[PDB]
This record gives structure tokens, C-alpha cells and sequence, in this order.
């Protein structure tokens, strides 16, 4: 549950995500697979990348950045009203995907660090309050829709 200050401060983040959408996207995921490599493993397409500098060299994994943060932008801009954009992203990543909580809190933790990495100075104290509690919601909504799936 946001505010409509904090919302307005998600949304005034985001913008910066939007100036250039592939390059936080690659971000993105280059600091999940490199933190967590266990993550890539859900990869079949992606799993092949050995070292951070194909990671880095592959237009692919960028392309596939840019829908991912197309699709959360997308939900973001719902300001929690999201039910609709939200249920067959779990249902995808419960039954399809097979992706636990657990990788979304990575992913969530990710997101945070690129903001910084890309913007530092500019990321300040309330808008990361706030991005962090959008992505708690989130979270927490796939996490209600994976309870009712039975997925751990
Ligand atoms: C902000 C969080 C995320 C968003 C918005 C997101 C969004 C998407 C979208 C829109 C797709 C394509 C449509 C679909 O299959 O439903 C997709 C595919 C996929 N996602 Fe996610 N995703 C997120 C997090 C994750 C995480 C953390 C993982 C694994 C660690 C993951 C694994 C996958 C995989 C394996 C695919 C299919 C890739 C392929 O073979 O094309 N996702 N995601």
C-alpha cells in the first residue's frame, strides 16, 4: 500500500528506467545472474552465457531485459491496480517458468542496486522508501497467487 507521494516517486524513477529501457534492463539481469547464479539455470536461453562479458555482449539477454522492464513498468504505472497485468506473470512463473519467491526478492534487490549504480547521487532516500515498497507489493501479490497455486 502506497501513497500517491510515494507513487509519484516510483513513477518519477521510473522515468530515468524509460530514457534508456534495454540498458537498465541488461543491468538488471547481469546483477541477478552474477549475484545469484542459480538464477540462470531457469534460463534455457541464457544459460549457455559462461562470463559476465557475454552477458554484456548479448543482444538477446538485453532484448529479453527490455520486455521484462516493459512488463513491470507497465504494472508500476497501475499504482497497485495491477490484477489484471499481474496474474499471468505468476501463473507463468509458478506453472511455466517455475520461478520461486525467492528469485523475485533477488530481482527486486537488483533493480535497487542498478538505480543506484546508474544514478548515484540521484537516487535519493525517499524515492528508494518508495521503489522498494512497489516492488514489496508486487512481490507480495505474486506471492499470494503462487500460495494459491501450491508453488514453492
Ligand atoms: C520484475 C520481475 C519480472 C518480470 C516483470 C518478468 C516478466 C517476464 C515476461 C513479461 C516474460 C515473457 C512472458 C511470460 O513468459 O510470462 C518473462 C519470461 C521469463 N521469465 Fe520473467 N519476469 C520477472 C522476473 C523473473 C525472474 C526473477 C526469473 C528467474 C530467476 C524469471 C524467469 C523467466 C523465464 C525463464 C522466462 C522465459 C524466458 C524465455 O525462455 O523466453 N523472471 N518474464
Amino acid at each position: 500500500g502506497l501513497s500517491d507521494g510515494e507513487w509519484q516517486q516510483v513513477l518519477n524513477v521510473w522515468g530515468k528506467v524509460e530514457a534508456d529501457i534495454a540498458g537498465h534492463g541488461q543491468e538488471v539481469l547481469i546483477r541477478l545472474f552474477t549475484g545469484h547464479p542459480e538464477t540462470l539455470e531457469k534460463f534455457d536461453k541464457f544459460k549457455h552465457l559462461k562470463t559476465e562479458a557475454e552477458m554484456k555482449a548479448s543482444e538477446d539477454l538485453k532484448k529479453h531485459g527490455t520486455v521484462v522492464l516493459t512488463a513491470l513498468g507497465g504494472i508500476l504505472k497501475k499504482k497497485g491496480h495491477h490484477e489484471a497485468e499481474l496474474k499471468p506473470l505468476a501463473q507463468s512463473h509458478a506453472t511455466k517458468h517455475k520461478i520461486p519467491i525467492k528469485y523475485l526478492e533477488f530481482i527486486s534487490d537488483a533493480i535497487i542496486h542498478v538505480l543506484h549504480s546508474k544514478h548515484p547521487g540521484d537516487f535519493g532516500a525517499d524515492a528508494q522508501g518508495a521503489m522498494t515498497k512497489a516492488l514489496e507489493l508486487f512481490r507480495n501479490d505474486i506471492a499470494a497467487k503462487y500460495k494459491e497455486l501450491g508453488f514453492q
